[PDB]
C-alpha cells in the first residue's frame, strides 16, 4: 500500500522553497522528502527479481534514501549510491547499512557532475534525479552520464515526471527532453516503454528508457 506520497505536480508547488533556502541537505534534515517512496521502486524490484537489470558495476545518481541501491545490490552487482546530502546518506546508512548486502553497495557523498572514479559503470539508473536538477544542468547531466559509463555501459532512465506542470523541482520532462541531450553526444535509445509497475500518483507520468553509446 504505497500510495502515500504526493504527485510530482503537488511536490513542485512547495519543494523549491526549501531547496532555495538550504539546499537538498535542508530538505533531508527537516524530513521534507516528498519524492521518497519509503521503499524500493516497484519497477526496480520487478526488474531485479526477473534478472532484467544488467549485472556489473552500477551507479544510482542522486540516490537519496538509497532504497533502489540496496534492492539492486547483489554478489554480482556492486552498486554505488551518490548523493550530495550528508543527511540523506546518514538516513540510508541508518536504514540499510547493516544489511547482509552491505559488502555489495556503497553510499558515497559526491556530486554526479564532477565525481569520476577510476573504475566506471556498466549501468546507471536515473530516477527522480534528471528532474531534480535545474533545467540548464541537463546537457551537463547527459555528458556526466556518458563520462561515468564504460564504453559498453547502459543508461537506464525512468523518465519522470512526464507531466504538464509549471515550476520545480521536480521539473516536468518528456521523452524528447532526454533525447535532446543524450542523442547529440552519442547515445541511442534502445527502447522507450511504459512502466506497468508505476505507483498511482506516477501512473502515466513516467516511461522507462534504455540508452547505449553508438560507438564502442
Ligand atoms: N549534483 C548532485 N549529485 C548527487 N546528488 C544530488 C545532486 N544534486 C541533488 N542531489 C540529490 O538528488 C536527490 C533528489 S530527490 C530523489 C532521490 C531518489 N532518486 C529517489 O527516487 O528517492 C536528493 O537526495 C539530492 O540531495
Ligand atoms: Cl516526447
Amino acid at each position: 500500500g504505497g500510495n502515500v506520497i504526493p504527485t510530482p505536480e503537488e511536490v513542485a508547488t512547495f519543494l523549491h522553497k526549501t531547496v532555495e533556502e538550504g539546499g537538498w541537505e535542508k530538505c533531508w534534515e527537516e524530513e521534507i522528502t516528498p519524492w521518497d517512496q519509503g521503499r524500493a521502486t516497484p519497477l526496480i524490484v520487478h526488474l531485479v527479481d526477473t534478472s532484467s537489470l544488467p549485472l556489473g558495476r552500477a551507479l544510482v545518481p542522486g540516490c537519496g534514501g538509497g532504497h533502489d541501491v540496496v534492492a539492486m545490490a547483489s554478489p554480482e552487482r556492486f552498486v554505488v549510491g551518490l548523493d550530495i546530502s550528508e543527511s540523506a546518506l546518514a538516513k540510508a546508512n541508518e536504514t540499510y547499512g547493516s544489511s547482509p548486502k552491505a559488502e555489495y553497495f556503497s553510499f558515497v557523498k559526491e556530486d554526479v557532475f564532477t565525481w569520476r572514479p577510476t573504475e566506471l559503470f556498466d549501468l546507471i539508473f536515473d530516477y527522480v534525479f534528471f528532474c531534480a536538477i535545474e533545467p540548464e544542468m541537463r546537457p551537463a547531466w547527459a555528458k556526466s552520464m556518458y563520462e561515468l559509463l564504460k564504453p559498453d555501459g547502459e543508461l537506464i532512465t525512468l523518465m519522470y515526471p512526464i507531466t504538464d506542470h509549471v515550476g520545480g523541482p521536480p521539473y516536468k520532462v518528456d521523452v524528447s527532453t532526454f533525447e535532446e541531450v543524450l542523442v547529440p553526444i552519442g547515445f541511442k535509445a534502445v527502447s522507450v516503454e511504459e512502466n506497468p509497475h508505476a505507483i498511482p500518483t506516477r501512473k502515466g507520468k513516467e516511461k522507462l528508457g534504455r540508452w547505449k553509446k553508438i560507438n564502442l
